[PDB]
């Protein structure tokens, strides 16, 4: 069984030894060079649907923490932009920083935000997810920034049930969860062909990163801060710092779908 982690000595330098796709030629997460990402005018409209979304669970996974959807019909979807058909909602986590200067996994011009949200989502072509990650286009993850500063109310039904998911493996309901309430006031964004950024690092997603970042509270960052990535028992360990730095963008461009 892998032990892949943060840490010194089961970090991101160390995943090519079990994951050799880790040094792979379309990894994340990238910096984004604002300079040289190009606009798009063959981009189609972005289509975020979550009316319907139905949201089960919240779990501890010992990496960040995942709000589970109910995938078993097109509930919640994602559509247009770089995307060729329907892509469905299955969960959403976050990854976050021990200090509000770091945290996030995608840069924007060497910046690193306080964190960053990935809403995964599966093209339903493919069945299940199981069978979409291993497919060049079988995820659009959606990654949006959060910085520090006023308090982002949807966000705070989140905040205040990680109490009962402290450690590894612990899991809580978790319905009727809006995710629309997380969501900036512009859908522009950059497009690129990538990775999922945890093992397997498989090299399947269509990554779609919004410009415009939410804010968040720094009382509600600290409270992601008190995760721990231990089980129950165990000794002490912080959730932070549970982001992979930039890799290498090789022959990629990135896309904007603005102007
Ligand atoms: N950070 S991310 O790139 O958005 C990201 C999104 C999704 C996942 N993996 C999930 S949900 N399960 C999974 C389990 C077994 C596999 F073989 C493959 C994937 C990891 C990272
Ligand atoms: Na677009
Ligand atoms: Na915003
Ligand atoms: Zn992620």
């Amino acid at each position: 069984s892998h032990h892949w982690g943060y840490g010194k000595h089961n970090g991101p330098e160390h995943w090519h030894k079990d994951f050799p796709i880790a040094k792979g030629e379309r990894q994340s997460p990238v910096d984004i060079d604002t300079h040289t990402a190009k606009y798009d005018p063959s981009l189609k409209p972005l289509s975020v649907s979550y009316d319907q979304a139905t949201s089960l669970r919240i779990l501890n996974n010992g990496h960040a923490f995942n709000v589970e959807f109910d995938d078993s019909q097109d509930k919640a979807v994602l559509k247009g932009g770089p995307l060729d058909g329907t892509y469905r909602l299955i969960q959403f986590h976050f990854h976050w920083g021990s200090l509000d200067g770091q945290g996030s996994e995608h840069t924007v011009d060497k910046k690193k935000y306080a964190a960053e949200l990935h809403l995964v989502h599966w093209n339903t072509k493919y069945g299940d997810f199981g069978k979409a990650v291993q497919q060049p286009d079988g995820l659009a993850v959606l990654g949006i920034f959060l910085k520090v500063g006023s308090a982002k109310p949807g966000l705070q039904k989140v905040v205040d049930v990680l109490d009962s998911i402290k450690t590894k493996g612990k899991s809580a309901d978790f319905t009727n969860f809006d995710p629309r309430g997380l969501l900036p006031e512009s859908l522009d964004y950059w497009t690129y062909p990538g990775s999922l950024t945890t093992p397997p690092l498989l090299e399947c997603v269509t990554w779609i990163v919004l410009k415009e970042p939410i804010s968040v509270s720094s009382e509600q960052v600290l409270k992601f801060r008190k995760l721990n990535f231990n089980g129950e028992g165990e000794p002490e360990e912080l959730m932070v710092d549970n982001w992979r730095p930039a890799q290498p963008l090789k022959n990629r461009q990135i896309k904007a779908s603005f102007k």
